Order: C-alpha cells, then sequence, then structure tokens
C-alpha cells in the first residue's frame, strides 16, 4: 500500500561489501580508516568532563581551604614577620609566593588525577557497546541514514560512576572537590543514562520501510521485535521504481564497478594467450591450441584470416580511482591534512569543522545527551589528554581565582 | 542449530599464512615489524610505575630526613654561622645551597636506582608468556578477534615482587622510601597478578564459535577443554553463508593473491619459450620442441598458421603492492614517520594516538589492570628510561617539596 524495502535489498549489501574491499583496493580508500578514528569524540568527552568539574569551583571554600592550610602550616603574615624581623622585602614577598605556588601546583595536579579518573569511566564505551561512533560512520557513508533503538535502563556506565564516586577519598579530603563533585553529580548521571539508553542498529539484521506517499520511516528489529526510530541527514530522492541516496559510495558507484568489469575483462584476455602457436583448419574443395572451422563449412572456402592479440590495459584506472577516492573523502568529511615543508600527510585529523559538522549531530541527537558546553577546535584534537586539561584549566574560571588570591597575600604579607 | 566455523577454517588460516610472507614478500610488509615491537607498553608499565612511586612521597617524612642528614653533618645554621663569623652573604648561602645540592643529588640517584629494580621485575614478562603482546598485535591483524583465557592463580611475577621487596636494603636505609614502597605495594601486586592471571590463546589451537541469531561467541580451548572469554574491537559482517571480517588482511586479501596468480602465470609462460626453433607438420592430401597435429587431421588442411610469444609483465604490480601494504599499515594503525630533511623514514614509532587506540584498550580490557595514570606522549616512546625518569621526576609532586625545603633553608640559614 505505497511501502517498499529500502535496506535488506542487495543492492544496499553491495555498498558494505564494497566499503570492505570485496571489488577490488586501492591506496585512496585507506583514508577512511582515519575517518572512522573515535579521537574526536573522545577529545569532546574529556573537554565536557572537565567544564563541568571545573565550572562548580567556588571561590569561598577555595580560600576556607587555603586558610586552613596556611593555618595547619603555622606561617601566618605576623608570625613569619615577627620571626624575620627584616625589611628585605623582596625576600620575603619571594618566600611567600613560593609558599602559596606549591600549593596552587599540588591542588592542580590533585584536580587533574580526579579529572582523568571522572574521565575514565565514559571513554570505553563511546566507540564499543551502544551507542558506537564508528556505526554511525559507516551509516553515514553507505546510506546516510542511522536507524536507533532506544529503552530507557540502566547499567555498566552508571555502576561504573556509582562505584567511583561513592568512596573516592579526594571528596574528604578537599572540601572544594567535594563541593564540585555534588553539584556537579547529576549531570555526569544524566550523561550515562544517555550513554547508556541508546544503541544505534546493526548493518545485517535491522529493516527499513520508506513511503513515498507521505514521506515517513517504519524502521523495525526482526529478532526482538523492537520497533526504532530513523535519523535522515542527507535524504534521498525517489524516481519511481527506484531510490538514489546522496552517499559517496552512491556517488562513486558506477566507476569502481566499471573498472573492475575492466579488470575482470582484462585477466580473461590473459589467460588466453598462453599458446604460442595456432592451426586453422578447413575442408578441402572435393603450448598449442587448434581452432577447427571443419564443421561449419559447406560450398565455401577460407576467404582470409587475421589475427590481432588485444590486451587491455587498467593501471590509468586504478590511479584515477585512487585519486578520486581520496578526494572526495577529504572533501565530503572535511579532513584537514597536515603537510610538511614538501613532504605530504605527516599527519591526518579531523578539521575545525569536521567535529562541528559530524560529532556535534551525533551528541546531540544519537545519544540525545543533556549538554556538551562549547565545542572544540580542530588543533585540540591533536592535543593529548594532559596538553587539553592545561589548556582548559588556564582560560576557565579557577585561574583567576587563584591569581586573585596571590595578589592580595603577596600585598598584606608586609602591609601589616 | 545456528552456530558457524569461525577461525579453524583454512580461509582464516590463510591470513596467518600470508602474514608469515607465504604468498610472497614486499618492501611495504615490512612495516609490520614496527608495529608488533612491544616498545610502547615497556613504556607505559616504567612511566605507571614511576608515578605510582613518586605519588606515595610525604612531605613530612623527607623534611625529617632532611633534619636527621643536617644533625649527622653538624652543620646547622647556628653552628655554620657562629664558625664563619663574617657577613659575606653570597658566599654563606653558596655553601648552604651546594649542601643542599649534594643531597638531593644522591636521593635522585637512589630513587633512580629503586624505580628501575621495581620495574625490572614486570618489563621481562610482557611481550612473552601469559598476556603478550605481539600476539595480541597479530590477532587483530588476522581477524579482529582477541580470544582470551583466564585463571586466579599466582606465579612468577608475584613471587619475583616478594623475592626483591621483603629484603631490599634501601627500604632500611631511608624512611621515606620505605614509607612509600609500602603505601604503593598493594597496586604492584595486583598488577602482578593482573600480568599473571590472563593469557591470549595460541593462533594454531583455539576454537571460535559464532551464532548469528543471538549474536554471542563461544570460545574454547580442545586441549585442556577451558572455556575462554572472546574480545571484538571492530565487529564483522554476516552475509548468509558467509562471515566477511574487517581486518586489513581481509581488506587486502584479492590485492595480493591476484598479484600472485600473475605471477605464476608469468612463470609459466617464462618455462614455455626455451626453445628456440619449432617444428608444425600435419597430413598430406592423400633446444627444439616439435608439434604433431597430424592425428586429427582428416579431410582437412592447414590453413594458416601464427605465432605470438607473449609474457605478461609483472613489476608495476609488485611496486604498486608494496606500495598499498605500507599506506594500509601506516593509517590503520597510527604510525608516525620520522623523516629527515629530505630523507625518508629515518625512524619510526607509534603516534600520539597511536598508543591510546591501542595501548590503552590492552591494558583496559586484556589485562584489567587496576590503573595506569594518565597515558604517556607519543613522543615519550622516542626517551630512554632515563630521560623518562628525569621528564616525570620534574613535573611529579616531590621536586615541589625539594624546592621548597631549599628555599626555606636559603632563607633561615642567616636570618636567625
Amino acid at each position: 500500500d505505497g511501502w517498499v524495502k529500502v535496506h535488506p535489498t542487495p543492492g544496499t549489501m553491495l555498498f558494505r561489501e564494497i566499503l570492505h574491499g570485496q571489488l577490488g583496493y586501492t591506496e585512496g580508500q585507506g583514508v577512511y580508516n582515519v575517518v572512522r578514528s573515535s579521537e574526536a569524540t573522545t577529545r569532546q568527552l574529556q573537554a565536557a568532563i572537565f567544564h563541568a568539574l571545573l565550572n562548580a569551583t567556588t571561590y569561598r571554600d577555595l580560600e576556607a581551604d587555603w586558610l586552613g592550610h596556611v593555618a595547619a602550616r603555622g606561617l601566618q603574615p605576623q608570625r613569619l614577620v615577627r620571626r624575620y624581623r627584616n625589611a628585605r622585602e623582596a625576600d620575603i614577598a619571594g618566600v611567600a609566593e613560593r609558599v602559596f605556588d606549591t600549593w596552587r601546583n599540588t591542588l592542580r595536579t590533585t584536580l587533574l588525577d580526579f579529572a582523568h579518573g571522572l574521565v575514565a569511566c565514559f571513554a570505553p564505551g563511546g566507540p564499543s557497546g551502544p551507542s558506537s561512533f564508528p556505526k554511525y560512520i559507516d551509516w553515514l557513508t553507505c546510506l546516510g541514514l542511522v536507524p536507533i533503538l532506544r529503552k530507557r535502563q540502566e547499567g555498566g556506565v552508571t555502576q561504573g560512576l556509582r562505584a567511583f564516586l561513592k568512596q573516592h577519598p579526594l571528596t574528604r579530603q578537599l572540601a572544594t572537590v567535594a563541593e564540585a563533585a555534588e553539584r556537579a553529580g547529576p549531570g555526569f548521571f544524566e550523561l550515562a543514562l544517555a550513554f547508556d539508553s541508546t544503541r544505534v542498529a546493526d548493518y545485517d539484521r535491522v529493516y527499513i520501510y520508506y513511503n513515498h506517499r507521505r514521506g515517513d520511516w517504519l524502521v523495525r528489529d526482526p529478532i526482538s521485535g523492537q520497533r526504532g526510530e530513523c535519523l535522515v541527514l542527507w535524504p534521498p530522492l525517489w524516481t519511481g521504481d527506484r531510490l538514489v541516496f546522496d552517499s559517496p559510495v552512491q556517488r562513486l558507484f558506477p566507476e569502481i564497478v566499471a573498472c573492475h568489469s575492466l579488470r575482470e575483462h582484462a585477466h580473461v584476455c590473459r589467460l588466453r594467450n598462453t599458446a604460442s602457436v595456432k592451426v586453422l583448419l578447413g575442408r578441402k574443395s572435393d603450448y598449442d591450441i587448434i581452432d577447427v572451422s571443419k564443421s561449419m563449412d559447406d560450398d565455401t572456402y577460407v576467404a582470409n584470416s587475421f589475427q590481432h592479440p588485444y590486451i587491455p590495459s587498467y593501471a590509468q584506472d586504478l590511479e584515477r580511482l585512487s585519486r578520486l577516492w581520496e578526494h572526495e573523502l577529504v572533501r565530503c568529511f572535511k579532513i584537514l591534512c597536515h603537510r610538511n615543508n614538501q613532504g605530504q600527510e605527516t599527519s591526518i585529523s579531523y578539521s575545525s569543522g569536521a567535529i562541528a559538522a559530524f560529532v556535534a549531530p551525533y551528541f546531540e541527537s544519537v545519544l540525545r545527551a543533556p549538554r556538551v558546553g562549547a565545542p572544540i577546535t580542530g588543533s585540540d584534537v591533536i592535543l593529548g589528554e594532559e596538553e587539553l586539561w592545561d589548556a582548559v584549566f588556564k582560560k576557565t574560571r579557577l585561574q583567576t581565582y587563584l591569581t586573585d588570591i596571590a595578589a592580595l597575600f603577596v600585598a598584606d604579607v608586609q602591609h601589616a
């Protein structure tokens, strides 16, 4: 009644089998390994966790902890000045600055350790299990559709967060850390539930239906009988008894088929020229391969015969396909290629817009995550975890408070 | 009832035999030797041990040890100033700074020696024996599955740790070293147990079963009858009476087979042209190789004959295959190639993302290790043991305490 099959047709399995390399392989197709990398999503998760944890800092409690540390050390400005009994301002100012610097560095490394501990719970479950990123990317590359299945339930990520947070000694050790953790807690649990709930379907099991007259999708899972919802990013085109997607493989499909047919024909022609000598026969009027035209003759004669051993060549077509594959995959997914002074492709990573165009829709619709803050740039992908934490730490709120307290302490260390 | 053989099929053994150069060898395939190196895991172990050992340092106890050293030397500020009896601040400050510098240098040397001694117990057992890394890498390269066998037991690593730790003179000599070792001890034992328990199955023994309907794995060891736990990073595809993996060898498989067949056909054609002259015979109407076609002639005649000694060429295919192998292995495993001003491939090592994508899951799942701290950078793989220890020593907790003590001593050496 207007419905039609979409995904499980063989003309769609052919696309995936092409993607696995069942129709030849090229150097250009090897760029696709970078496109599937889960580095961008892990960097985004690390940045989001760091922002959420460091945003809950407060000046009052951190100053209280600093005053408690000063009281523990017994190095108040009154006692220090009454002990030193000298007017050398530079020396005592440097002493106070170093005393503050030690505490600042220890607090920074403690916060780094806690942040890495928090990050460690999410990262492994991203690329594998429920809500897998490379599966999302290959869904996009093959069809442009991403079927998604949802169930509201708890599991590994939530249990991991509950086990990690509820007995970590740093919360008891530092009031500021515990306050920030309890303030930013609910967001972490909501993000964990978002990670757990969704699950992108598998390419060999799911069923997808399309009804042109209204333009809605019905996607079902035949094993469990579970109804899902279909996400569309680059909508297809319906031309009667057909349906043409606009995925990169669909655009690249005819060229590689033609090249494959050319290579097969060249192989067939190659196997023909094994024998060096050939013989031709015919009726009389009244290492070797022998041709017999004796039977078909009747009142005729062999007027003339020719030989021309053609062999098609296919190297130029393979070079063209390699370059075409590379250019298509670079321009479609916004891949930024780093280069040397003259050496080519020293490293490959996502561009600044590629993550905004691909990673952000993942977090926003595929996972339905609560928030991820301001997106990172295309240069923070290259940075390591420690470099990223240092980058976010300097520009965020906490550094301003830390530089604020030091100035006042250096000031009043000698005025009083 | 739906179960299918997966690994012991011949089409899987062919992949490993291809990996061992049974279908020809190329210069590009030689990059795979770097991919199997156990350098990254040893660097990660060294970094983890250094972080664990240095993070347990306590300011109070090392200050007490320094005060004990000062008491032993009899070089307290009171005695030193009362002996020198001069107002030359620069000389006395330099003397005190050198006195502290000798102690800090010898403490650094002692800590380095102890850290190397602790590291020496783990490193040999990594690449070989239980929990071998190159076997894991070639498991990933062949199929993408990593069957793993587990059994909780005590073994050589734990006995080595027990023999090394319980009678080391450094613990009795220094209170700081003993306290840090006692505090960090349980983690070392847990890591040793993690190293002992796991064992990656051998490629020529294990059995792997896959049931598409439900999608779970049953992996068994036929010799001991021990059931294992299967891991998957790059899930395969099921296309009816098949199973298509997405390992690099699977993607590269058709091309190398075509090249091998071309080379074999070229050899066969080459062996044919060894005779310079050829003779063709036929019935009369009413160093040499001679062809007899007179038997099949019957009321016929030889109308025409041809010769064309074809010899296929295969050098271009070999060069293309070498380049394809190299590019595939570079892009799939995220290999960073160092280069000269113009010279190519001065040295080859893991990139910053390669260790996070491959070394980190090994520790997380294959070993089930407790913790490894912050991951290292791809630039730290190049560094040696002493360089890595010095790198982790400067930015860790102990340096702040050591610099704090020096400034306070330099100040109080003359104000009192």
